[PDB]
């Protein structure tokens, strides 16, 4: 990796516009006010640790740089004078000081995250540089946000029909790994999602908490064995049972999910899984249940139409908020179709029919970590502080036909008001100590990473109000 | 990177899944039935990721020691995967059959298939099913890239009579909008199948590792400024930014963004009064393009476009459509998607405008805002033997027909009227529809057949080019 070539092209040329005898460059990332009131701030330690920490300026990669804008621009724009001095001044650590709210924070629209400013005047290039880098933390924030988000609709609903939050937890199952756009999409995506969830078929996320944040426990997530159309049709159509009962029996003692639609679910569900196989289904443990998969249909009438065959086929209870729950061996996952706003419905649904959320689990995968943009919660990084011939300015753009897109003014900091609410305080009025101190952090000075969260801290940091 | 560990977890419990005495599983991937698809990006997959030594003992041993724990059971196929070090030096016993890159075929055709060349490895298949579609990805990209070069290219045609600049008009802004470094490579090299405008940097490095192009580069840029560049001077200096800029790159096509303030304000006093005597100087190959970023893209492109009308020399073109000078262009990059494309270049039409005048700038629409799910993706098994008799294998829900999959071994052939069909249940055999178009790409660990970049090109390009 080249950080000299992982900017936006016309980067390059910024070093020429800024106003003569420029010492400082200061600049922040919100997620700009336009439901989404909240966000969770994960996933610029990652960034810090794998692309702007240590030596990340060479001779080779100057050169390298140089010799593709060349070609690029079909001009000489690259500043090999100023990367030239990072090299041989810093020996290559990026002069820059990097302020954030802690990771796993949920903080309310419209607040400073986290600022970005150099500590050489000779760098002043350098914080603009790095914006493209550090903006494409839009992405693990909307996917913490987003997943906090289906957590507070299942623990909602969970409560209502159950009385308490067991299995919160497992609702929600990443299937997103073939649903991103890259490996590295699939890591950081599947991360986000583990800040709210444990269940988690998108393997590349382990490895990243790993590396970059650690937990107590061995692995951050956990799966179960599932069948795919493969394994189910590679038996022959007239012998869907023969490939379900080589399945469970290979299974016994273990969860396993079976997807039932190959052919026909509300065949399989009633006459296949309800009467031929019952007997292998009624003897299995609490600890090891058959969960029979849905993949195709309206997600709502497939979840109720499943529910209500299973209802006739196997021994409903009342639970004692008198919703019903199929035995305990016995357990539903709808992995299609799932996104927040079908989430919503079915769980809606499934109450109005008296069904516990106990009953229930939801596979997520494009909706989960493709179906975002840096839009949702409008993810943006701009200037708000120059220093010009020694004078500090307060800057900021104000379009006419948008102030949703009007930004912050000058030094920024992060406080608590006196009801315990965020504010973000802007024209260094932090320096009032009106508000107490700020709470943002330095993460990063001059090459280092300076402060770092494990990832349980991440998680406790993200915790539901209902489950504190 | 470790492919053990780059699949879906319950992937890695079907090798106790399938029928007993299975020694083939054949899967394929189609775009389900943007009527066409650019198929590209499956030479990147195989060469990062699938080719070469991809199992090790220390591999093995990793994979076995976060399964026990993701598990909380030892499932992991420790033996199958030993077999493969063992046997093949860790090179996937795998055949991989693909359409050319760059092959534009319609919706339902075969792309690719993938089966086990080693009876042993039936469960490798669909192991690397993940990895393979993860390919969704750039053909999306390129796909609907192309199919905004044909809208671009309609309404030039129409309002200019000719293409000329077709290749810049739809420039790639979507690094920063993008979920990741890889993600931004990929995606930015999708889009220069069909353009050579982009910010995306990533893009290049992936070409001329991956693909290769006879020019230096694939892609190119402009000096442009964006808000910290302009308001950093201040305010009331908004004047000052711009001269100071356009007197930096007085040689060289520059891009102003002018919405800091007030757009219009920018485009009628400052760009059209006070700074007009530093844009009429310029060169032809030199011009200055206005960048408008915010409000709404239609009305504030027409209302630029109304306001630069005024305050410099307009010609009518041989079509009877208005023409900026040379020296003076403008760049919408804000909002741009495929539907608001077509939105802006028929409201500029309905306003006697050019599309000579305008090129676009897309960030998340280009690159982030497509899912698996818009050409509807798909890998599924079509094919397995069992007892040494082949099946024709098939999902077909009662509740959906659109995820009927094909039944049995699958080719990709040329119509007698010159369209494509894909041939189920082996019928490639009996010969009556000339040669596959799927050629071996991948087998056995080695990469057999590579397109460059310039042969995609060729194949994506549209038939108004041709
Ligand atoms: C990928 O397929 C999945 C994923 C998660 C679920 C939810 N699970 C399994 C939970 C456990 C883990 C290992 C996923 C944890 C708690 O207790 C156990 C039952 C022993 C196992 C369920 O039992 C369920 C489904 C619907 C309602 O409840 C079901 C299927
Ligand atoms: C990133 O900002 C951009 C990108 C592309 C454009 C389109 N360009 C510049 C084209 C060239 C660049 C991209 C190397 C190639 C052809 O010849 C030149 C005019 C000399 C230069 C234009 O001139 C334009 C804008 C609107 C209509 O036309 C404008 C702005
Ligand atoms: N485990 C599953 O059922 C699963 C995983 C990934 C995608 N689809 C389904
Ligand atoms: N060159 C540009 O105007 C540009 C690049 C990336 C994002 N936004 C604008
Ligand atoms: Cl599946
Ligand atoms: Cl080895
Ligand atoms: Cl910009």
């Amino acid at each position: 990796f080249n950080i000299l070539l992982a900017t936006d092209s016309y980067k390059v040329t910024h070093y020429k516009q800024y106003p003569p005898n420029t010492s400082k460059v200061y600049s922040y990332f919100e997620c700009r006010e336009k439901k989404y009131e909240e966000t969770v701030f994960y996933g610029l330690q990652y960034i810090l640790n794998k692309y702007l920490k240590g030596k990340v300026v060479t001779k080779e990669k100057i050169q390298e740089a140089k010799d593709v804008y060349k070609e690029h621009f079909q001009d000489d724009v690259f500043n090999e004078k100023g990367w030239n001095y990072i090299l041989e001044k810093y020996d290559g650590h990026l002069p820059i000081e990097i302020k954030a709210v802690p990771e796993g924070f949920v903080i309310p629209r419209g607040n400073v995250l986290f600022t970005v400013e150099n500590t050489d005047p000779e760098c002043y290039w350098l914080t603009n540089w790095i914006e493209t880098i550090l903006v494409q933390s839009w992405y693990p924030i909307t996917v913490a946000t987003n997943s906090r988000e289906q957590k507070k609709i299942l623990a909602k609903y969970l409560l209502e029909t159950s009385g308490n939050l067991d299995g919160l937890e497992y609702k929600l199952h990443d299937f997103g790994y073939r649903g991103v756009s890259s490996q590295e999409t699939a890591g950081i995506g599947a991360s986000a999602h583990l800040v709210n969830f444990k269940g988690t078929d998108t393997v590349a996320g382990l490895a990243l908490i790993k590396k970059y944040y650690g937990t107590k426990d061995p692995v951050p997530g956990y799966s179960v064995p599932a069948a795919e159309h493969s394994t189910i049709t590679a038996w022959g159509k007239d012998h869907e049972k023969d490939a379900f009962e080589h399945i469970v029996t290979q299974f016994s003692s273990v969860p396993v999910s079976v997807v039932s639609d190959s052919y026909d679910i509300y065949n399989a569900c009633e006459k296949i899984w309800g009467e031929d196989l019952r007997h292998l289904i009624v003897s299995r443990s609490t600890q090891a249940p058959l969960i029979i998969r849905p993949d195709s249909g309206n997600p709502l009438d497939t979840v109720l139409k499943v529910l209500e065959i299973l209802g006739k086929k196997f021994p409903v209870t009342e639970n004692s908020k008198g919703y019903k729950l199929l035995p305990p061996y016995l357990r539903v996952i709808q992995g299609d179709g799932v996104d927040i706003n079908t989430l919503q419905e079915i769980v809606e649904g499934m109450k109005q029919k008296m069904w516990s959320i106990e009953n229930i689990a939801f596979g997520s995968g494009g909706g989960l970590l493709q179906k975002l943009t840096r839009d949702l919660l409008n993810c943006s990084f701009k200037c708000s502080y120059v220093v010009t011939n020694g004078l500090g300015i307060n800057v900021f753009k104000d379009p006419v036909a948008d102030p949703n897109k009007r930004s912050k003014k000058g030094r920024l900091s992060l406080h608590r008001t006196p009801a315990g609410n965020f504010v973000t305080l802007e024209e260094g009025k932090g320096d009032l100590e009106e508000y107490g101190q700020d709470l943002l952090h330095t993460v990063f000075k001059n090459g280092k990473v300076t402060k770092s969260y494990s990832f349980d801290e991440i998680r406790k940091n993200a915790q539901l109000n209902i489950e504190l």
